[PDB]
């Protein structure tokens, strides 16, 4: 708990590696939400029941 | 670089393994393109903005 953010040269690779993971999830959510919100308008009963 | 494609019995398992990976990606692209290209006709503004 005292060391976690003090060693700058260890944190830089982590910020890059985890930042890329966070972005990948964000792009995937936008893709799925866009398809789901369009199907919702065509057939409300099916989408709501599922 | 000299060994890579000369040891025939090593390359056969690799051709099978990687051939299967390439096919899996190809089938997945056809599935996603088909859904995306239909949504594009229903709501061009939402799809283009994303």
């Amino acid at each position: 708990a005292r060391l976690q953010f003090t060693y700058n040269h260890i944190q830089r690779p982590v910020n890059d590696m985890l930042g890329r993971v966070a972005i990948a999830w964000c792009e995937l959510c936008n893709h799925e939400l866009t398809l789901w919100n369009e199907a919702r308008k065509l057939n409300p009963n099916a989408i709501a029941s599922v």
